[PDB]
């Protein structure tokens, strides 16, 4: 497959301009909001894109609300990403877990429960789990809570994950192996396992062949947007990307490119970066 996923919120580049913008790309099919940073107390960071609150502190979002719409109205899916650097999240358990499960798709679902939304009326695709804590506890049992609740939806979603590369993951290496997921978010950059170093794509293929219980599960190669991005792993050589990208491409487990982030990756010249990463899908394709 050729998508490319891109997480946005966080402002990597510094010029993250609104989530609508890159959406009118067409550059990127799969977005990451980035992130519900704390939980299972409710809390939001979207750097500059989101300053207003409900009067509890919750962050109330009504530009990026009109923008999911937008995004969606344009083909694109749009899931909520959970964690991110600041660790203030943990479950004690998976009962804690699955109460969870109702709170999201209450406040980001189609779930009716009257809970304060930050999105208003705009709904997610789905959930992405891109925990950086090194604690496992819960996550699965979410992961198959949600699975229950999204049959009482209108439309399809989606669950993913967004481990770094060593397998298994520390943080959703549980997730990964006891959760239907759909799309994993490898990150191939800052460690050992990077496309340059040791690039370990073959245990995660063995892993989606053989462990992950949704044996359709679709791999992302995931890279920095820039330089910048991350402290190593950036690549420019159009180079092994091609050659990989056709290394990789030949697996129906493959489903594309996942950059951090939307606003090094578009700002990067090299030509967008992400322009020319889509172009090397199709045409590698
Ligand atoms: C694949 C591409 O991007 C990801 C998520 N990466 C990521 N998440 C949270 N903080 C980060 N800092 C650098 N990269 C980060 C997976």
């Amino acid at each position: 497959n050729t998508n490319i996923a891109v997480y946005w919120g966080q402002n990597s580049a510094g010029t993250q301009e609104s989530l609508a913008t890159y959406c009118e790309s067409s550059d990127a099919d799969i977005f990451l909001l980035s992130f519900l940073n704390q939980f299972p107390t409710l809390g939001l960071n979207f750097a500059n894109a989101c300053s207003d609150t409900f009067s509890d502190g919750l962050l109330h979002c009504t530009q990026i609300a009109e923008d999911i719409e937008t995004c969606q109205s344009l083909g694109k899916k749009v899931l909520l990403s959970l964690g991110g650097a600041s660790g203030s999240y943990l479950f004690s358990d998976d009962s804690q877990a699955e109460t969870f499960a109702q709170t999201l798709w209450d406040t980001f679902g189609e779930g009716t429960g009257a809970s304060e939304r930050p999105f208003d009326s705009a709904v997610v695709d789905g959930f992405d789990f891109d925990i950086e804590n090194n604690n496992e506890v819960g996550y699965s049992a979410l992961a198959t809570k949600l699975r229950t609740l999204f049959a009482e939806g209108t439309k399809q979603y989606y669950l993913s994950a967004a481990p770094q590369c060593p397998y298994p993951d520390a943080s959703v290496g549980d997730l990964l192996e006891n959760a239907d997921i759909d799309f994993a978010f490898i990150q191939f950059y800052n460690n050992y396992c990077s496309v340059s170093g040791q690039f370990n794509w073959d245990t995660w293929l063995t892993y989606a062949q053989t462990v992950s219980p949704n044996k359709n599960i679709k791999l992302f190669l995931g890279l920095p947007g820039s330089a910048s991005a991350a402290g190593s792993g950036y690549i420019s050589d159009t180079s092994l990307l091609e050659s990989t990208i056709a290394d990789i491409a030949s697996s129906s487990s493959f489903g594309g490119i996942a950059l951090w982030d939307a606003s090094q990756a578009f700002s990067n010249e090299l030509e967008p970066y992400v322009e020319i990463l889509k172009n090397l899908l199709t045409s590698a394709s």
